[PDB]
């Protein structure tokens, strides 16, 4: 099946060429930074609530969820926030994200420190610290539902999904890799989502059962 494939733009392509089978003391950190973007997303929506409230539709509650699948070793990330169009899956945010992709790429060079990639508005990549493949399904008000892909080798597909559950927001599917497997464990993650984002104004859903 024809599936659409863009090659990432010069900065991301580096970046993410960084980020990959690198040995880091704090991997933990993705989980901070994909519930971080979550709040942010839920945020946008609430903000736009304010002044049109059809905005909100069919899916009136915000919330961020996590999602351990012990049988397909993934860990989703899902919200009911504001979500991404076509658009912004394929360019629009590469290009607000591209001279912040850039300065955190030349501090990393510099010995920077890798947890600080959030202060650099391209925290969503601190995925690939702990996954070899990242799935997003996103679904915007002013799009179609749509399915965006990346295993990190340069490249990244983005397909139409017009049967997918999400009436509005982001489903972030991360495929764990072979030693990473302990995020999918109810104790790390209750203690990850203690120890680093506690104080979220959202409930942190974590399936538990
Ligand atoms: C599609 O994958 C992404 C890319 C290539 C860059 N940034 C983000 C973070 N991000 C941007 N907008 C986002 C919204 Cl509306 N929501 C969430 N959860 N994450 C977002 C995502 C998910």
């Amino acid at each position: 099946g024809m599936t659409e494939t863009f090659a990432f733009q010069a900065e991301i392509n580096q970046l993410m060429s960084l980020i990959i089978n690198t040995f880091y003391s704090n991997k933990e950190i993705f989980l901070r930074e994909l519930i971080s973007n979550s709040s942010d997303a839920c945020d946008k929506i609430r903000y736009q609530s304010l002044t049109n409230q059809s905005v909100l539709g069919d899916e009136p509650h915000l919330r961020i969820r996590v999602i351990p699948d012990r049988v397909n070793k993934t860990l989703t990330v899902e919200d009911s926030g504001i979500g991404m169009t076509k658009a912004d899956l394929v360019n629009n945010l590469g290009t607000i994200a591209r001279s912040g992709t850039k300065s955190f790429m030349e501090a990393l060079e510099a010995g920077g420190d890798m947890s600080m990639i959030g202060q650099f508005g391209v925290g969503f990549y601190s995925a690939y610290l702990v996954a070899d493949r990242v799935t997003v399904v996103s679904k915007n008000n002013e799009d179609d539902a749509y399915t965006w892909e990346s295993s990190a080798g340069g490249t990244f597909t983005v397909t139409s999904t017009p049967d997918c559950d999400l009436k509005r927001g982001t489903r972030i599917v991360l495929h764990l890799k072979e030693d990473q497997q302990e995020y999918l464990e109810e104790r790390r993650l209750k203690d990850l989502i203690k120890k680093h984002s506690e104080f979220i104004g959202y409930d942190i859903e974590l399936m538990v059962e």
